[PDB]
């Protein structure tokens, strides 16, 4: 795609901080950007759209190739449209915003490096710690947290067709290979695009856009979940149809990602009431979440480590309660055991586990803050039983949500006003980010 400039696009600044040994920090001046996917897409030429609602004007765009390069992404009027906002260290997501004449649903931004670039990360070896209000997300909504292996430039200099780059968030790719992702390549995703059917601003096309991604936090009110997800491509791959996988049918474990990830829920893992609402980790107000990831001794991913804080008091992440899944953090032999426990596929295994996981961990990482809804399976893998079906076992059950909960059209109507904010982000080696640990 192309950037246009109707609309100046001023990022919203967002200062972080980087840490030293012995806990020394740095203030960084920053910003943040919204993704690619939720901005004004129009002609250069025009202001004439090439997509509207959750179709591409298709006199417009003839090909995927011509359309990228025809056609632009524009500035977003951050606080108006897109109910995003920040104040010093803090970034506060809103769900739903309506202006005077559209309603926007959701957002997914990243953390920037001056104007051209996102700020990446190297995980391996090292911890990064935030602070985080997810009281006003509930059951349905994920206010997620989480790295992908994006490129730095968002595939500017990849790409041809792409003349945005990450100064208007392109480039997206997580390892479920989504298929909703409107340029991809530099080309847009318009082959076979069909419009969502129940989304009327989403649809889905011919390819899918896969990564090696680390979720540090997904989460509401009701339930938390840290997964790494490998791949055996570890940066930004571009994936046709149904051999992507990433969705529920037979083919989920056909693409080069692990969609399912090995997860630590501790509600799934045996610990129903360490983390929500009135909880030890209690989500009706503000949590440090503190995740380290851990090298063993031939400098491969061996462990992943979450500590929580909550008024001063540092809390271990809940052990496992499962038989035979022992430990309260995790490593390879803590996942294939979960797998077996739960009556999973070990497709993390598969895809490269924990090892190849490190490899991403130890290159450049691009810092995703999002709030959404799941069109697809309701978040009920995150917050309820997932899958429906499968009620009376270990790991059915992964928070206390009903199963009625989650359909994007009743949360959106009961729920518009639910917000995430994410604060006081610190990364550094491990021990640096907090006091007492
Ligand atoms: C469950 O969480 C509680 C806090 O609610 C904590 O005291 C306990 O250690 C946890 N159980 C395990 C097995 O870690």
């Amino acid at each position: 795609q192309q950037a246009c400039s109707l609309t100046t696009e001023r990022h919203p600044s967002l200062s972080w901080k980087k840490c030293t040994a012995g806990g020394q920090c740095q203030t960084v001046q920053a910003s943040i950007t919204l993704d690619s996917n939720w901005r004004w897409t129009h002609q250069v030429s025009g202001s004439t759209n090439c997509y509207t609602g959750n179709k591409w004007d298709t006199s417009i765009c003839t090909d995927a190739k011509s359309c990228a390069q025809n056609c632009c992404v524009d500035g977003a009027d951050y606080t108006s449209t897109y109910g995003i906002t920040t104040n010093g260290d803090s970034l506060s997501l809103k769900f739903v915003t309506k202006g005077q004449h559209s309603t926007n649903v959701g957002s997914r931004t990243y953390l920037m490096d001056g104007e051209d670039k996102y700020q990446t990360f190297e995980l391996l070896g090292n911890e990064f710690t935030f602070d985080v209000d997810v009281s006003n997300i509930g059951c349905g909504l994920n206010g997620a947290l989480y790295f992908v292996s994006m490129d730095a430039d968002g595939g500017l200099s990849r790409y041809p067709g792409n003349k945005a780059g990450a100064k208007y968030g392109t480039g997206y790719c997580d390892a479920q290979c989504p298929r909703d992702i409107k340029f991809i390549n530099g080309e847009a995703n318009i082959e076979g695009w069909t419009g969502s059917t129940n989304d009327p601003n989403a649809g889905a096309g011919r390819y899918g856009t896969c990564c090696s991604e680390m979720d540090i936090w997904e989460a509401n009110n009701m339930a938390t979940a840290f997964t790494p997800h490998p791949c055996t491509i570890i940066g930004q791959s571009r994936c046709e149809g149904d051999s992507c996988g990433g969705t529920y049918s037979n083919e989920r474990y056909a693409g080069v990602c692990d969609p399912d990830g090995c997860d630590f829920n501790s509600y799934r893992q045996g610990n129903k009431t360490f983390y929500g609402k009135g909880m030890t980790v209690d989500t009706t107000k503000k949590i440090t979440v503190v995740t380290q990831f851990l090298k063993d001794a031939n400098g491969d991913l061996g462990e992943i480590k979450r500590f929580y804080v909550q008024d001063g008091k540092i809390i271990p992440n809940s052990e496992s309660t499962i038989p035979g899944v022992e430990g309260n953090s995790i490593t390879q032999d803590w996942c294939d055991r979960q797998k077996v426990a739960f009556g999973d596929i070990d497709d993390f295994n598969r895809k490269g586990g924990m090892k190849q996981m490190g490899k991403a961990l130890a290159g450049p990482m691009v810092l995703v803050m999002s709030i959404w809804d799941d069109h697809a399976s309701n978040m009920l893998w995150l917050d309820s039983t997932f899958p429906v079906d499968a009620a009376g076992k270990p790991g059915a059950e992964r928070g206390a949500c009903p199963t009625t909960s989650g359909v994007p059209a009743e949360v959106e109507a009961e729920a518009p006003n639910s917000n995430v904010v994410f604060s006081n982000i610190r990364f550094g080696p491990i021990g640096s980010t907090v006091a007492g640990l």
